[PDB]
């Protein structure tokens, strides 16, 4: 299952969506947490909207951003924050970190009300090109922003 | 105003074709050659074909790769090589570098019959992952590859 977190946000010529799945198995080995010990699968799925001011394509996915998250159980006051990274599935490429919810035993982090926070960066941060030329060239790159969501965690997705 | 070099090429679920064009002004600054030392922007076009077997949706833009290309004047015999960086243009991401042909201080790159090839890697070298579980996941990436094309180069069109 595929849960939505909050409401998805048209922003910086982006459509920025949070949904949260089962935890995924995932390769290479060793750079994400691993599924057997998640509990979800934080996702991020992140296109351009029409008329984008860097070029990109409307529903193309956006690429090479740096997406920090923060996870707040707002009844516990667990915290956990880290970075999403990019990867595909079979219905295409998102933004993505696997969490330890109930698994986790060094904070509260099961069932409960959450604020989840993403903290955006432009794809210059990654070294990624942008043409300033008059003839081919785009729009400046958005500054780094966050957008937040309001969500109810109810377990692994069943 | 972007002149084709050579066929197509259609592999590893990605239509790979190539062009090239006046210099282009890049940001960040310092990593491509500037525009008035290049006579050209070569840029490899990149994008998934239909039922991509790394998940990802027909037409959109293959990210992550790592790109080299090689060259050849096969009228002088003049070679060279480089990498190709990610970037954004008023069409969209490719991945592009501005070359020194007639004003590369070493001559041999003029006017002329070329052979260009590309060598790519897939994304795991950068740390793009693919999720592997049986609902969602993908199949292995290719094995780095190279693809040639032929075309003559008529000179520099800025
Ligand atoms: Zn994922
Ligand atoms: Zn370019």
């Amino acid at each position: 299952g595929e849960v939505p977190i909050g409401d998805p946000k048209e922003l910086n010529g982006m459509e920025i969506a949070a949904v949260y799945l089962q935890p995924i198995e995932m390769e290479p080995r060793g750079i994400d947490l691993a599924a057997s010990l998640a509990d979800i699968h934080l996702e991020a799925d992140i296109h351009a909207l029409k008329n984008n001011p860097n070029g990109f394509p409307e529903g193309f996915w956006m690429p090479y951003l740096t997406i920090a998250y923060e996870l707040k159980n707002t009844d516990t006051g667990a915290i956990k924050r880290g970075t999403l990274m990019p990867m595909v599935a079979d219905d295409g490429p998102h933004y993505g970190a696997n969490i330890a919810m109930e698994k986790d035993k060094k904070g509260g982090f099961g069932v409960g009300n959450y604020e989840l926070t993403f903290y955006i960066s432009n794809p210059e941060k990654q070294g990624f090109g942008r043409h300033v030329d008059e003839e081919t060239g785009v729009g400046k790159w958005f500054e780094p922003f966050k957008v937040d969501y309001k969500f109810k965690y109810t377990g692994t997705p069943k």
